[PDB]
C-alpha cells in the first residue's frame, strides 16, 4: 500500500522511543529490532540523514548538517 | 505469548517457510531475523531447541524426534 | 547471478568449507560471513534450503536428500 | 585455549545447554552470543565443524558420528 | 550480587580501551564482546547515555547534551 | 601481498558512497558486507579514527579530533 503509509505503520509498530543529541537522533526498538526499522529508513530515502547504524534494539541516524538530531528526531515523531 | 501477537507478526514478517532435517527455515524481509527471533524465543515452545537469527533468514532447531517440516508446518498454520 | 561472480567471491572470501549431516560451513574472514552469504542467497539455488550467517562462519542447509558434504563439495568446486 | 579461560567463560556466559541431532545450542544472556562462541572458535575443536552466534543462543555443529548431546555435554561439564 | 558490583567485574572483564572524539565515547572489546558489553550499559541506565551502538568489538555510546564523549568515558574509567 | 595494497583493492571492491556530518564519516557497503570493510580499517591502524562500528551495509567511523569526517573520507577517497 505503498513506501507511504507503510513508514507510519512501521513507524508506529516499532518505534518505543526517540532521543537526540548532536548531529544523531537515537532511535530505541524492541529487541532485535534495529535493523529492521534501519532497513525502511534507508529504503525511504531521507536526504537529510547521510546514513544508520543499527545494533539491536537501537538506531544511530545521522543528520546531514546543517540540519540537527533534534530536528531530525522530530521530523519522525510528525511522521507516527 | 501468542494471543494477538502469534499470527499477527508472522503475517508482518513472514515471507517463507521450508526445511530440511530438523531445522526449520524462516526467511523475513531484510534486517527482520532477529526481531521475529525475538517472538518466538519468547513464547518459549518446547519443542524449538533454539533459534538463530541472521540478517533474513531465521533457523529453528526442532527438538527430536519432531521435524523440521512439522514445526515449520505450525508456524505456517498461525497465518 | 554466476557468470563472473561465483568463483571470483569463493576464491576472495571462503577460507575452508566443512560439514556434517545436512549442513555445509564455510569460514570467511573477520566480518565476512553477511557479505559471502548474501552472493549465495542471490543465485537463489534450490538445494540451498536458506543461510545463516555469523560474523566468520555461514550455515548452509542443503534440502533433503543432498547432504551437507555434497553441497559444501561444489562450492569449493567454484575454485 | 581452554586452561583457566575453558570452565570460567562457560560459567560466566553458559545460561544452558540443549540439543537435537548433531546440534549443541547454547543459550547466553542478551548480547553474548558472539563472544562465548569466539572463545570455542578459538580453541579450535576438531569435533567442533563450526560456530554461528546469533544474539543470545550459538548452533554448535558436532563433527559427525559425534552427536550434538555428546558435544553439550562436554562443555556442560567443564562447569 | 547486583547491578552495583556486575558493573565494575563486567567492566574489568571486558573493556580493551575507551577513547572518544565529541560526543561519543569509544568502548573496544574482545571480539564478539560488543554487544555483551553494551547491554550491561543500557541496562544500569545513564541518563547522560542517550543511547549505545554495538558492532563486533566496539560500542558506541553518545553522550547526552551538555556532557561530551571524554567526560563519559571518564565517569566509567572510574567505574573500573 | 601486502596490507598495503590489499587497502585498495578492498575499498575498490566494497565502497559504494561516501559521506560524512560532522566528526563522522558514512561508509556504503553492498549487503552484509558493513563488518567486512570496517575489519580492514581497525586493522591497517589509522591514528585519526578513533573507532569504527558496522551494521549491515554502513559503517560510521569516528574522525579523532581536531580531524573531521569531511578530511576523513576525503583521505580514503584518495586510497581507491
Ligand atoms: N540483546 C542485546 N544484544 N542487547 C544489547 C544491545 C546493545 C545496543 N543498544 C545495540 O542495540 O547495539
Ligand atoms: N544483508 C545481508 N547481510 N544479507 C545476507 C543475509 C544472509 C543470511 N540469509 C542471513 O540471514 O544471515
Ligand atoms: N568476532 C567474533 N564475534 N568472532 C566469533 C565468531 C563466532 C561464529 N564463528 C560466527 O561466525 O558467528
Ligand atoms: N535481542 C534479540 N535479537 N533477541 C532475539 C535472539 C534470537 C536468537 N535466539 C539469536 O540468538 O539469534
Ligand atoms: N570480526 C569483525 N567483524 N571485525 C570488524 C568489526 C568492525 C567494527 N569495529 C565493529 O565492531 O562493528
Ligand atoms: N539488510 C539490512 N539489515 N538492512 C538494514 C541495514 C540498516 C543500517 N543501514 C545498517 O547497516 O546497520
Amino acid at each position: 500500500v505503498g513506501t507511504r503509509e507503510k513508514l507510519r505503520k512501521m513507524l508506529d509498530d516499532l518505534l518505543v522511543s526517540v532521543d537526540h543529541s548532536g548531529n544523531i537522533a537515537v532511535l530505541r526498538t524492541p529487541p532485535g529490532g534495529a535493523q529492521f526499522l534501519a532497513s525502511f529508513i534507508d529504503r525511504v530515502g531521507m536526504e537529510e540523514v547521510v546514513g544508520t547504524i543499527a545494533g539491536d534494539d537501537t538506531v544511530f541516524v545521522l543528520a546531514r548538517d546543517p540540519m540537527t538530531g533534534q530536528e531530525l528526531g522530530e521530523f519522525l515523531s510528525q511522521r507516527r
